[PDB]
C-alpha cells in the first residue's frame, strides 16, 4: 500500500547498475517477471527525463512498453525481450561516454534507445536466408530485402496505435519526422550485410576526427551524426563478447541453441546447413574467436579509438575473453 513489495526493491537494488557495463541483465528478468525491456526503458527514461521532455504519459508509456516486450518471443533464445533489455541498456552506457558528453539532442538520444528497444521485435529465431531460401511471407513482404530488420521496424511502429500505446502523441509533426527517419536509419544499420560499410565509414570518421574545445568530438552533419548513432547501437547489438565472461557465455549458449535450431530446421529439409547451424559438426569456441577476431574485435577497436580512452576497459574485457575461449579449443 504505497511502498515496493520485497521483489520490487530488490529489483530496484539491482537497476541500481543501470549506468554500468556488466549489469545483471539476466537477473533482471528473472526479478521482474520477466518484464527486463519494460523495467529497463522505464529506469533509463527517468533518468534521461524523457517523459517530462517529450510529454509521454507515463501509463502510455508502460502500456507502450509491455505491449512492446510481449510481441518479443519468449520461446525464442537469443533474439527475444532479454536481448532487446541488453541492447538499450548497452546504448544507454554509450550513449554517456565521456567523448560524446552534450553531442547529441534529446531527440537524437530518444532515437537511438526507442531504436534498441524496438530493434529485433517480432524476431522469429531464424535467418533472413532462412526465410529468403523458405519463400516465407516476410521474405515475400519485404521482397528478401533486410527482411527481418523491416519486419522488427514495421511492428515497433505500428504497436504505438495499439490502446494507450502513443508515447509520441505530444511530438510535433517536425520531431515525429525526424524521429522515424533515425529510427528506420539506425536499425536498418543492424542488418549485419551493412557491417562492412558501418566499419569503413567510421574508419573514415577516425581517420578524419576533428574534437571541440571541449574536448569531445564534432558531428556538424546529418550523415556524420547519424553514422555513429548507427555504429553506437551496431556496438551494442554486438556487445556480448564485451562483457563479463558470466554474462558472454549465457549469450553464447542461446545464440548456439538459436543457430543449431535453425540448422535442424534446414537439415529436416536437405537445405545447405548454414555457418555454426549444425550441431553435429560445430565447434562452439572456434566460432567464438572467429566472431571476435573477423567482426567484434575490428568494430569495438574502432570504436575506442573514436571515443578515446573512454572504451580501454571494454576492449580489455574483449580481449581477455577472446584468449579465455582461444584456450578451451582442443
Ligand atoms: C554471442 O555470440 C554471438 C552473438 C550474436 C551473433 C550474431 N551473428 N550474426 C552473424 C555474424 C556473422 N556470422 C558469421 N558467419 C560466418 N560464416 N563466419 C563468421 S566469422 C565471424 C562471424 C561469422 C554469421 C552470423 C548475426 O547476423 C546476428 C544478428 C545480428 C548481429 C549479430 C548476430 C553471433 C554470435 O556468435 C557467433
Ligand atoms: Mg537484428
Amino acid at each position: 500500500f504505497g511502498v515496493k513489495t520485497e521483489q520490487e526493491d530488490v529489483l530496484a537494488k539491482e537497476l541500481e547498475d543501470v549506468n554500468k557495463w556488466g549489469l545483471h541483465v539476466f537477473r533482471i528478468a528473472e526479478l521482474s517477471g520477466n518484464r527486463p525491456l519494460t523495467v529497463i526503458m522505464h529506469t533509463i527514461f527517468q533518468e534521461r527525463d524523457l517523459l517530462k521532455t517529450f510529454k509521454i504519459p507515463v501509463d502510455t508509456l508502460i502500456t507502450y512498453l509491455m505491449t512492446l516486450e510481449d510481441h518479443y518471443h519468449a520461446d525464442v533464445a537469443y533474439h527475444n525481450n532479454i536481448h532487446a533489455a541488453d541492447v538499450v541498456q548497452s546504448t544507454h552506457v554509450l550513449l554517456s561516454t565521456p567523448a560524446l558528453e552534450a553531442v547529441f539532442t534529446d531527440l537524437e538520444i530518444l532515437a537511438a534507445i526507442f531504436a534498441s528497444a524496438i530493434h529485433d521485435v517480432d524476431h522469429p529465431g531464424v535467418s533472413n536466408q532462412f526465410l529468403i531460401n523458405t519463400n516465407s511471407e516476410l521474405a515475400l513482404m519485404y521482397n528478401d530485402s533486410s527482411v527481418l530488420e523491416n519486419h522488427h521496424l514495421a511492428v515497433g511502429f505500428k504497436l504505438l496505435q495499439e490502446e494507450n500505446c502513443d508515447i509520441f502523441q505530444n511530438l510535433t509533426k517536425k520531431q515525429r519526422q525526424s524521429l522515424r527517419k533515425m529510427v528506420i536509419d539506425i536499425v536498418l544499420a543492424t542488418d549485419m550485410s551493412k557491417h562492412m560499410n558501418l566499419l569503413a565509414d567510421l574508419k573514415t570518421m577516425v581517420e578524419t576526427k576533428k574534437v571541440t574545445s571541449s574536448g569531445v568530438l564534432l558531428l556538424d552533419n546529418y550523415s556524420d551524426r547519424i553514422q555513429v548513432l548507427q555504429n553506437m547501437v551496431h556496438c551494442a547489438d554486438l556487445s556480448n563478447p564485451t562483457k563479463p565472461l558470466q554474462l558472454y557465455r549465457q549469450w553464447t549458449d542461446r545464440i548456439m541453441e538459436e543457430f543449431f535450431r535453425q540448422g535442424d530446421r534446414e537439415r529436416e529439409r536437405g537445405m545447405e546447413i548454414s555457418p555454426m547451424c549444425d550441431k553435429h559438426n560445430a565447434s562452439v569456441e572456434k566460432s567464438q574467436v572467429g566472431f571476435i577476431d573477423y567482426i567484434v574485435h575490428p568494430l569495438w577497436e574502432t570504436w575506442a579509438d573514436l571515443v578515446h580512452p573512454d572504451a580501454q576497459d571494454i576492449l580489455d574485457t574483449l580481449e581477455d575473453n577472446r584468449e579465455w575461449y582461444q584456450s578451451t579449443i582442443p
